[PDB]
């Protein structure tokens, strides 16, 4: 009556890695969708299901994944005759077809993928744009295109460099609308990829997961200076902003942090979360940073409530919530950040996520959009930003068409909302004072 | 028959603008987009920029999607000619540029509509997209190709101290496609970690096409890293390498410089004739078979020498650009025996049919290649199938613009069923199976 067919094969995410991509059919034709992946498995992440045959993709495979779809998951929804549009039933149909509280057995890229299948077939028999039904399924009416923060720097354990920090951003806050965010970001991209084969050398000009450059910097302010330079030259001073992925959880060591950890271990280097806190003081002082994400441990909970108390900055959870509900609200109640991430790969479903988005949006957080390093050509996250009017997305450099692919299909987006289309500029944190 | 086309600038996989179309019919909308191609080739079709400083640093192509919105879009549309037409359709814009180069709208503006068009119409016949090209080139069989996997990075866009420009791998035995894409993507990860330990973890960074450019300066050194990897990875009976030297990026004064990276001297450079020789012997070591541009674009004498002493393919790049005129002349001084068919470098699906059927007819080979600045697009995919060329080169298993021709060449093969044969070891005459 609504579902004719659903079929999962295996596909190579942007890494050469296999994930999961769903065919879903209906009277109103195919509607496909693939499942990205994270660097490695998190402990409160919904669990991603891997083949472990160490002898095909290095155990990587995705074929149990995949035949759970087709074999069990499949019929199941077939069979239950709910249209498309009932999202969030045919999503509880999975979880308890799964019945484990992190699908455990499924897969949560199993269960995602047949999500975002069905949510896509959603909005045909809907007939609205994908990011109008989601706006419809979370309760939104007034559509906002976000700021992208686009990567441009790493460090940390994305690169050989001295560099503790693992990711500097650059956010066009001064653009007018969203395909000139996309102009900004990327002149400054091409910018700051002549500054560093000046300063650097053309080795240091290759890029890494997400599209960045991971020059030889030895000092994170180092690279702030750099950043601010490409912006600066670019001509872009005032409408170009910082933003950070610490990754603290990385470096954290005995209750203490080592920003350098990728040197010969020296524990009398280690500093406290306090100090840690005061550096991103300074750098908030002396360079335009007005995000950063994960600045504490994942669970230095204090540091994080100290920290977000006292500045008057972005500060996004990203190892701290893992899009998990009840990581959010403990985060909530000890006022430890004041914006989410939302990886929705990490809670595994649309359903799940939107409430996750929601759950974040009604304590005044923020909420920031996010890639995972391994991507698909698949662009529904670009559609998911819009719908839940988040005003933030990072979803890479403007390099590699797993990244482009997002902020190309934002740009379809603006030009079809046309006039009613509002971009989230400086208020990129709290996008809901704009619409009028 | 066409409700409306239109055409708006995105990015492609290098951050630089190109040329996406929006193709309506009573079936539904049929979007495709352009690679990057150049602006100031001598024999290609060159695709119009529009050199705004003020706009990404002068690499606009605003004007192109003018030319699509306001003079072909209203001529095509008046023509009413059916999608199906798409031969009908192409002479139409080749006429309306009227420039054998397409230097008036740009070979991005008339391409985009081009390829939207062939979707439309293979849906208006109902049949996937393979299957149209494969009738609009009188094809009645459909082969899987080989891919070669572009791994090892050296020559102009490379920081090291390798003259040749792009190593690469092709899983001549693998069991099918899909088999193919597992063997590459096995070695390729297997080479990334032997960088990482060799030479150190920033060597993992990708270039434009996915591959690796470590600081290696001898050509037998890249070519052992790449044999190291097949190796290590278990399948040295099933992995064969291609390379592309782009010799034209170091041809100095009628002379070859091995070295053109480094601090210049004319004593160090050495002839035709002897590069020649170097060729023979990385044949006689490595599993190499086939070399791309061995020699200069305008090096007649030591391509026709080079192709009537050796056994394998050799295929011309900057030799043909994909150029009918040019290629005729490659064909008469039998200067190669394959050719590497860009799309955008023809601008129009009929011509690079077109050129294709010539090359074929005269016993070459045909490599569908990508291009450096790439998009989302999979059109390659379906193009490479319909033609049976058995050889596609769209990057290593790293990079989506790159994926995504290999994940729709893998659907393709699910989709053919029993059907599907995959041109493994004749990936040079894929015709042998018909
Ligand atoms: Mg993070
Ligand atoms: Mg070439």
């Amino acid at each position: 009556m609504s579902i004719e067919k659903i079929w999962a094969r295996e596909i190579l995410d942007s890494r050469g890695n296999p994930t999961v991509e769903v065919d879903l059919y209906t009277a109103k034709g195919l509607f496909r969708a693939a499942v990205p992946s994270g660097a490695s498995t998190g402990i409160y992440e919904a669990l991603e299901l891997r083949d472990g045959d160490k002898q095909r993709y290095l155990g990587k495979g995705v074929l149990k994944a995949v035949d759970h779809i087709n074999s069990t998951i499949a019929p199941a929804l077939i069979s239950s005759g709910l249209s498309v549009v009932e999202q969030e039933k045919l999503d509880n149909l999975m979880l308890e077809l799964d019945g484990t509280e992190n699908k455990s057995k499924f897969g949560a890229n199993a269960i995602l993928g047949v999500s975002l299948a069905v949510c896509k077939a959603g909005a045909a028999e809907r007939e609205l744009p994908l990011y109008r039904h989601i706006a419809q399924l979370a309760g939104n009416s007034d559509l906002i295109l976000p700021v992208p923060a686009f990567n441009v720097i790493n460090g940390g354990s994305h690169a050989g460099n001295k560099l503790a920090m693992q990711e500097f951003m650059i956010l066009p806050v001064g653009a007018e609308s969203f395909r000139d965010a996309m102009r900004l970001g990327a002149e400054v991209y091409h910018t700051l990829k002549g500054v560093i084969k000046d300063k650097y050398g053309k080795d240091a000009t290759n890029v890494g997961d997400e599209g960045g450059f991971a020059p030889n910097i030895l000092e994170n302010s180092e690279a702030l200076e750099l950043v601010k330079e490409a912006i600066d030259k670019a001509g872009y001073t005032e409408k170009i902003v910082i933003g950070m992925d610490v990754a603290a959880s990385e470096f954290y060591r005995d209750g203490k942090y080592d920003l350098d950890f990728k040197s010969p271990t020296d524990p009398s280097r280690y500093i406290t979360g306090d100090q840690l806190g005061a550096l991103y003081q300074d750098f908030v002082r002396d360079y335009p940073v007005v995000s950063i994400e994960d600045p504490f441990d994942q669970d230095d909970w204090a540091a994080w409530s100290k920290f977000t108390a006292n500045v008057g900055i972005q500060i996004v959870g990203d190892d701290l919530t893992v899009t998990n509900p009840k990581r959010i609200e403990r985060a909530v109640e000890e006022k430890a950040c004041n914006c989410l991430l939302l990886k929705v790969n990490q809670i595994g479903s649309v359903t799940e996520a939107i409430q996750a988005c929601k759950l974040a949006q009604e304590n005044g957080w923020g909420v920031m959009v996010s890639h995972r390093s391994g991507e698909t050509e698949d662009t529904f996250i670009a559609d998911l930003v819009v719908g839940l009017c988040t005003g933030q997305i990072k979803t890479g450099a403007p390099c590699r068409s797993e990244r482009l692919a997002k902020y190309n299909q934002l740009m379809r987006i603006e030009e079809e909302l046309g006039d009613e289309a509002r971009f989230a500029g400086h208020n990129f944190r709290n996008p809901s004072v704009l619409h009028h």
